[PDB]
């Protein structure tokens, strides 16, 4: 005979170890990356001519994490979400068709929410990798955690309100 | 000649151009209102775009074998582009407006351009034309964004 | 695909996946050649954001909306993705490129045609330069390969 | 001999080092929109700030002088007033607080030059001379932001 | 009020405008043996004078007044005669056109200097005394290439 | 001293203090050395400026406000401010930067102890890197002084 | 494409032979203007050199195979060849590299003629932006020469 | 107080020594197929190796030791063994020794981070850190070059 | 070849088949290895370049009158070439380049003896700087081969 | 009408080559502690006196003047004095001697800045300033060095 | 035919690997008046130390030998002695220390100048003398920093 | 024992010195037609033989000697001869002058190769092959602008 294929549903979604969390993290950096790109490109309103060219700084700060952090979790043994089918399943950001009625503070509170949401996942991916001892992967988490939190104040400078993190 | 025409819009780009850069420095100077700090220096990159055009098309021109308009004189008199004095209480908009309609023009212009090479088979000029209109059409899309509008090309 | 603002949008999507495939081939690769391919990917990646970049804002100057979601991306382009494995080869790596940039070569061929019938000569110049360039990488890719580009 | 020259120099010191304590509570306590402008430009405005601060403050030394340099002293002998840093001033009160800053440094540079043309302190003149021109330039484009013209 | 500061400031931004189109004519028409060293020579001559012709502007607005800002306000201003382009201009005659200018530039400079030095406005004074020394300089080299002596 | 904001905030309060006495040595310097040791001050001065901008941002990203007033920054100090004097020795003028920067090395193991034990992650580097690099620069100024760090 | 990649390969041939003929007018060069001249042959000889590896290696992709000896080239080119003689005029060598660079003008017009006959578009632009070039430079040097481009 | 954390520093320096000596011997005895990648890339390693060297010498300093600094100590010390160059060796194998010197560096790296973690030496502890996700990312692209997972 | 001028003008028709012939190699290179060593033939062809220009013009420095025509370069160079093929090996073109090098040398070397004996320093350090150059190479081509320079 | 501009400028161009020529022997005598900080600034002073020498020397032709270009009118017309070289002077007494040579050129440039004050030629009146304000400078800094006032 | 050539290569490989070690000594337990200046200056030293070293091993290499490659072969083949590092060194002592270290290396590189000199090995021999070249300049600054002439 | 090489060193201190003049003097008095090219390249003539003079001054220093560096000293030994400036002749009679001057050099440094060829002094031997080599480059460039040989 020959063993068993076993059918069972897709096992994942429990962020419980440093590859875990470091693969979350590739699938909703790479979404967070669409979503940036969406605001780029479909952005209107007075403050355009700054805030357009902002979004390719962002943008290539979220290219940098994610590429980091599958790296590592390649060095760590692991297999990193490769597929926009994988990043989207993965991923606990939404997306939506872009729309170019939006006003540039609602634009801005958009990459405030997925900078929120990405906030928390590195606060996550710290703790984790923090109680299993992977001060490398720990790091990496404290230093996009850093910035990114720093994003949130200035966005939040120019809709007029504190960082509120 | 063969290339008659190519070297008359050629001409009428030199004359556009340098009415065009004008403008643009007017409205670089008199500029007043929320957002002068973005866009007072965008008008420097436009004009230093626009000079680039210029310096260009009069050259090919030259390299055709014409005798490019050179004077002030000529450039106003053989421009569509129309001046007017300046005024510091146009508003940001207003002024972004004018830019968007200065482009317009440059944009149909370098299309006139495009199509009377591409008769006349001057596929050099062809090209000059081509890059420029691509260049303007992008920044009629962003002033046009930054007016809250579509470009609307 | 009749109009030029259609060949663009469906630009737009091959390009998102032509990235996220040659990310997949950048994390998954091994074997020797690795310390100059994996790098190289790298360079392959950078020129397909610059394209996918210029299309997308073509598009847009032209009064389309471009696909802006991973769904959108993944539903329109013509590209298949599959599981990232590291058991596949160098060579098979490679080969798995050239296959990405022959498609792109001929979606912008099609973009090149589109746009010259419609007078876009614009948008034709862009089609144009990418193509131009990925038949490049083709050659030298395949002459990694041991192989001809066979255009 | 030298005197009042080196008087406007220290107090161009004190001055410019409010002044920079100003640029710097604008650049932290700013909200509103354009804030992604004016923050960095809080930043060039501080560095050139400091340019004029260290240059002044070595022209005073290379007089034979002595230049303030506690924070006591700045406070104390500097004319402009400092307030406890506030998030709700508005982006436009906040460049109209520089714009208060500037047109006073202007006033004081126009005394330094003034004063040193008197004592025939020809380089100290030309320092001051230098520094009055781009604080101007700097009123120019804050008051055209603000929709007003310079009114020097 | 600095009334005769702005009048020779909008006057140098008329004439520079003036100016600045003619070393393009130049630029352009020029044929003969020292093409390959003049010709490159003007498109720096013409960004030295474009640099002015801002500055100057711009000194013009940050004093409250309205500079030029049309053709047809620079032909009707300038005092710099245009003439139709020529291929037929020897390069020894292009520098002297070229020698032309300047000569009128750097007696408007001067002109601005003791304008604005009578004034009081120290600022412009400078402006005009860092342009006249560039033009100046420029003089004697073009007079040189020439065979000749500067004759300021 | 009560957490993280209230550390950042006396850190603020003390690199203006710092940052205002490298200024005092570096204009009141004089003595064999002068040429090497005063612009070393600038990019001490540089150094400070940099913790100095950052540690307020940290809490004004926190929530806090920080202060930004001389008054404040002299009030709330701890470094104590005297006149400039030309007859100070330069080697009394690096000692006076080595107390400093030792003041400024307690100061931000505070702030690291404080921020760790408060699970503020993010302001527990920045005291960290802020530490490694004033200690080594006392390791230097010390070795000048023909003296051990003595930390 | 074997109408394109004939005269692709001809623009090797005789891009090979223009190098060679500036170089010579490069070393052989005697008169008032040598210094600006002199350089201004390493600037063209950059330039030629550009588009000879531009053009093989558009050859290549297509699947040609570029001329790649001295023989070849001499053989294939039409441009003639001279001893060097150190007692040619400045404004003599000045009009050869005119003539040559005439030549190479027609040559890319016959290029891209033919390119856009086949439908080799990316031929076709390379053709037009070497043609570009070499026609400014004409104008460029007959300038000096007191002449009308006469193109 | 925080003599684990010296001892630690020193032995880095002296495996750090040797490290870099056997890198040396792999860039000039290096010969086969993929040479002209990887000894260049031998340069990148000994570049990084001194850089390691001199920031965990100069904590050891600074924190009041004193460092290995003769060739002898560094032989005694380290526990890495060196042997005499070969031609002779293939590339995947100066490879695979290059890799298993850098798992050792991993180790100690380490080993260096929870002794200064325990002592409380946050700076030393910092240093560790970077040096091992370094060489952990260096041990992957190795290994993938040889057809294999990190192994970490 | 008699003096240092015969060799120097040697070296001129000999450099520049070799600059050809790297060229080929650059063009023609098929297999794996092609992506490091095909930019690697731009490497040399830009040293061996730059020899060929000092050369040529220490000779016009010396009164002498280069060889600047393919003919002269093709009739007096010891080197042969081969009609470009796509079937050579990523090896056999290696060692291609390793006997035009090792000609090379052995014509530099050729050059330092006969500039020597001639009192000619000059001419004697650029063969020497040439020499010790090509000789570089050689060592890091044949490792790349598996084997020992073997000079 | 111009003359004593001309003069003091000519003058300049005398005094500024053998100050170039002292600074280079200070440079190549050098020894003492300080030798490696001292030896290289000689360079950038140099550097600096070579570039008002140039400078000067063409405001001079500019303004239909001869300079001064020949060693012997340089050694002629200076009224620095030049010694033998000799590696057994200290570094204080180098410095000593760079200063007083210093001090001379701010005095020379303040005679050149009256004196085209005068003569009303504002461009060669900014040259001298320029110059004068650098000098005093590093006659501030190289006194500090020597545990002095500036003493201008 | 090279044997000896090759031999004093050989010799370098091992003198330079410890002159570098002992520079990278002193780098680290310099203390004193001057360590700003010196400690970065051992940097410079010991990057032209690893130029030489490298080069010479891959000159040795070119020529079909072998370089020492473990600290075990540096250590054994070197002339130079090595002792603990020592904090209460005093920076002259430090100094005068490189100084017998490059005077070492010179007499060594005249060496090796001489014996490819008879072995007709023309490269060898520029190689050892731009190397003896810039280490004799070396002792020339050092020692006048010791206040001490050259004494080659 | 030395001595030569030494003496030779000098008589190029002196005469790198006279030919920086001379070349001085003809950028400043330069007129006609090749001006705007010939002017800057005057510049980096001066800046190629300052390099060299330093070098080799640097280089007698290193030897144990004691370079001239007065302007008598230079002027009194130098074999080259300086006239007053002159702006009336011609460009070409310029460049003939510059030419005159390099080829006094090139055979000085001809005697310089050999003198220290004979005392075994390698490192002097190449700072003069390397100064003639370029020398005899711009004799090649100079004589082919006036539309002759180099006749070395
Ligand atoms: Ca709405
Ligand atoms: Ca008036
Ligand atoms: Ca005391
Ligand atoms: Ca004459
Ligand atoms: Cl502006
Ligand atoms: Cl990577
Ligand atoms: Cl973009
Ligand atoms: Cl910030
Ligand atoms: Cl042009
Ligand atoms: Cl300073
Ligand atoms: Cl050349
Ligand atoms: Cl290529
Ligand atoms: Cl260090
Ligand atoms: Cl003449
Ligand atoms: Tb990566
Ligand atoms: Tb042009
Ligand atoms: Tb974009
Ligand atoms: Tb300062
Ligand atoms: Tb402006
Ligand atoms: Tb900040
Ligand atoms: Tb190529
Ligand atoms: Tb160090
Ligand atoms: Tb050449
Ligand atoms: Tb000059
Ligand atoms: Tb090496
Ligand atoms: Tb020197």
């Amino acid at each position: 005979q020959s063993p068993a294929e076993i059918a069972s549903f897709s096992p994942r979604p429990s962020l419980a170890d440093s590859k875990a969390v470091l693969n979350q993290a590739v699938a909703d950096l790479s979404v967070a990356h669409s979503i940036l790109h969406q605001v780029h490109w479909y952005m209107r309103g007075r403050g355009f001519m700054i805030w357009h060219p902002k979004m390719d700084e962002y943008m290539e700060e979220i290219d940098g994490y994610l590429d980091e952090m599958s790296e590592r979790l390649i060095t760590l043994g692991g297999a990193p979400f490769s597929t926009l089918k994988e990043f989207s399943e993965n991923s606990q950001l939404k997306e939506v068709l872009g729309d170019y009625n939006v006003t540039i503070e609602e634009q801005l509170a958009r990459v405030v929410e997925v900078f929120r949401y990405l906030a928390a996942l590195f606060q996550k991916g710290f703790d984790v990798s923090d109680e299993e001892g992977d001060s490398v992967t720990n790091d990496i988490f404290n230093v996009a955690k850093a910035s990114i939190e720093k994003h949130i104040w200035m966005l939040q400078a120019e809709l007029g309100q504190a960082p509120k993190l």
